């Protein structure tokens, strides 16, 4: 199917490769398979099942509250280019170094990476505001995926040092990302509310967790995975980091609404020291409204 | 000096191309000259200026304050990757559709654009909070650049519709960054500091018009600029984006915190109609601390 130079002769026992002189791009690393049809098979269905939760995401969410939409709208956009065009350029790089490098997915995560992390700074939906910690995470998360993007189109030393600068930006926001995660466990009222944030936190830094270790299995890395490989590894993990993270997100937005629905928004000051935090604690009592320094 | 393929035989009166059987890749299009040695010249020049801009701001920030020093630290970064490999895959993306990609341009770009943007947000450096407006300029912005780059990959059709992508994500940045410089300028104080806001507005939004109109000019658009002659206009306008406006943006907090020094915080209340907007005017008379809804 292929739109760069796929049909060659061999010349002189091998040692001369002679092409059609038709201005079509060269390279025999290109040509490599992208795996096995059981790979592929797998591959496709987790994708559809992909599509259906994406689709069904976004009736759901059709019945504030931006950010969850728009990762299924991109999403979707996205399966419509997988199903025509996943392995045509540029949802795929072939580079001159030989690299294939899945553009596709590397363009998703940095189109919604500040939608994901305004989440973040964003779980109650009550929030009007964003504190500096916001910032930093934006700021190390977009450096992190453009040092790691740089990792994959590079070879040898070169893709060590990018991907090293990736992990160092990583570490930064890995860090941030589990305070705000704390001062919210905090923040939202005592019953279910807490399990979601609890689900969540599990969610992200899971599947967060996993995308550095797919791209060092990866042809990015030691070549250990496939190309199909890599895509249904993905899969699983997208549905993770992108569906049903939101759901959940969109879940607790309601229950929070809900709250001051019928309580209302009661505040209170539990001065925590996981450091010397604060937090307003949203409580179904109207007695409960005073400081509550409980130092971890 | 290339890691691709540069030589080969012409066979059968130049219908067929024989290369060494050596596994570089290969295609006609990456052989194409950068330009002139005019432009080259002139190119090697400004870079130059610019490692020397990059270098004084940087040990003049050396004498809160974090957002100017990172740009100019990206823009050393750069330079030194640029002295050694400006033109070795992945500074440039040689890819199997025949495309140069200047990745190290769209990188850079990612890298800093929620620095500048945070920066946007905080002319005045007084505020330690984020209005939603600043989270809708951050993934707006990201969504260009990601459509953009993408276009930058692509070829024909698929180009035209990633670039169209792109200047709407655009059009919503540059309509919101105008309403940031509005509050921004009947925020500070009456003086000085309102010359350097106004300064501040005209190189911004010159500096990043310029980049759309320097995309459609250059061999990822109608191919008019030749790859130095890219260079050269990228120089200057990368001179006013980054080194200059921070420069400006450092000097007017300066101001902005010796006015606290001086005179202290003395809000106001200008209540704008540019909609209903509402600002907090900082004046040098603690007399002055009123509503004034100046309705424009
Ligand atoms: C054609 O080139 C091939 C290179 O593979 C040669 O085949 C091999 O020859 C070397 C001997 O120098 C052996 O070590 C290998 O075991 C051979 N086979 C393979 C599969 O590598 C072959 O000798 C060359 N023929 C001519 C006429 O030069
Ligand atoms: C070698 O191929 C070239 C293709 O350029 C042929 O040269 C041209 O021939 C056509 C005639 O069909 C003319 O229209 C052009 O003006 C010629 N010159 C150029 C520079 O394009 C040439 O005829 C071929 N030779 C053989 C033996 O097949
Ligand atoms: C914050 C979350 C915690 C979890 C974080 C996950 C840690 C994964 C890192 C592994 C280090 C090993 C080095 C990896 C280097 C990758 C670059 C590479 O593959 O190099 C190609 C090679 O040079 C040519 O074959
Ligand atoms: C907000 C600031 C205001 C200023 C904003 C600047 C506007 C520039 C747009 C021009 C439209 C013309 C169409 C440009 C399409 C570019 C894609 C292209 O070059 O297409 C390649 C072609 O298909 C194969 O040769
Ligand atoms: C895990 C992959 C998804 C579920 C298995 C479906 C599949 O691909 O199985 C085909 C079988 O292995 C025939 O080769
Ligand atoms: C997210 C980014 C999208 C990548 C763009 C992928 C879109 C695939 C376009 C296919 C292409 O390159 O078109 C060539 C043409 O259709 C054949 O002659
Ligand atoms: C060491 C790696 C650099 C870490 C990546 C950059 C950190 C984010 C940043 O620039 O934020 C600084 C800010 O002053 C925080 O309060
Ligand atoms: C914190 C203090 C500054 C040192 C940080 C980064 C060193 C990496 C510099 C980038 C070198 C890129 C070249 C490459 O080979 O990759
Ligand atoms: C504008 C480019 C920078 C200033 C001009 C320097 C230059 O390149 O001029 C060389 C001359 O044209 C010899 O061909
Ligand atoms: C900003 C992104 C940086 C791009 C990385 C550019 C760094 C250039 C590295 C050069 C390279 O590819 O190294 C090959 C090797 O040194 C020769 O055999
Ligand atoms: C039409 C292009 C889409 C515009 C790009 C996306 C807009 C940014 C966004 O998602 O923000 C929505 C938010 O609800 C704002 O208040
Ligand atoms: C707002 C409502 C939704 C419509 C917006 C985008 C259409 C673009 C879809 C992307 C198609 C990419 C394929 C390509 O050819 O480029
Ligand atoms: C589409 C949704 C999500 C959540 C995408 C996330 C991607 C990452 C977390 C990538 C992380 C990387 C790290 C931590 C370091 C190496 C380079 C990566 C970009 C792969
Ligand atoms: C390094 C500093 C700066 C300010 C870089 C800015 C880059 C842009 C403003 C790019 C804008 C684009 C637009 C508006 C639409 C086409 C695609 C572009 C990414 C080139």
């Amino acid at each position: 199917r292929m739109l760069f130079q796929t049909s060659y002769t061999l010349e002189n026992n091998g040692s001369v490769i002679c092409i059609p002189n038709n201005g079509q791009c060269f390279c025999l690393a290109w040509l490599k398979s992208n795996g096995t049809n059981a790979e592929k098979l797998a591959a496709n269905i987790l994708q559809w099942i992909t599509f259906a939760l994406s689709a069904l995401c976004l009736m759901f969410y059709g019945y504030c509250g931006w950010e969850e939409i728009y990762v299924a709208t991109i999403e979707m956009i996205k399966f419509i280019i997988e199903y025509f065009h996943e392995f045509d350029e540029p949802a795929v790089i072939y580079s001159s170094n030989g690299n294939k490098t899945v553009w596709l997915r590397y363009a998703e995560w940095l189109l919604t990476c500040p939608v994901i992390l305004i989440h973040l700074s964003n779980l109650t939906g009550l929030a009007n505001d964003y504190n500096k910690r916001t910032m930093g995470l934006l700021v190390s998360d977009i450096g992190t995926i453009v040092w790691g993007t740089t990792a994959a189109l590079s070879k040898g030393y070169v893709r060590v040092i990018f991907f090293l600068m990736g992990l160092c930006y990583g570490i930064y926001t890995f860090f941030n990302a589990a305070k705000v995660y704390i001062e919210a466990y905090h923040t939202v009222p005592k019953g279910r509310c807490r399990q979601v944030v609890t689900g969540m936190a599990w969610l992200f830094f899971v599947s967060w967790g996993m995308f550095p270790i797919l791209f060092i299995l990866g042809p990015e890395g030691f070549g250990v995975l496939s190309v199909y490989g890599s895509t249904v590894g993905h899969t699983i993990i997208d549905l993770m980091s992108k569906n049903c993270w939101g759901l959940l997100g969109h879940y607790l937005r309601v229950l929070i609404h809900e709250h001051i629905l019928i309580h209302g928004d009661i505040r209170k000051t539990t001065k925590l020291n996981i450091t010397e935090i604060e937090v307003e604690t949203l409580v179904e009592d109207e007695a409960e409204a005073g400081a509550v320094s409980s130092e971890d």
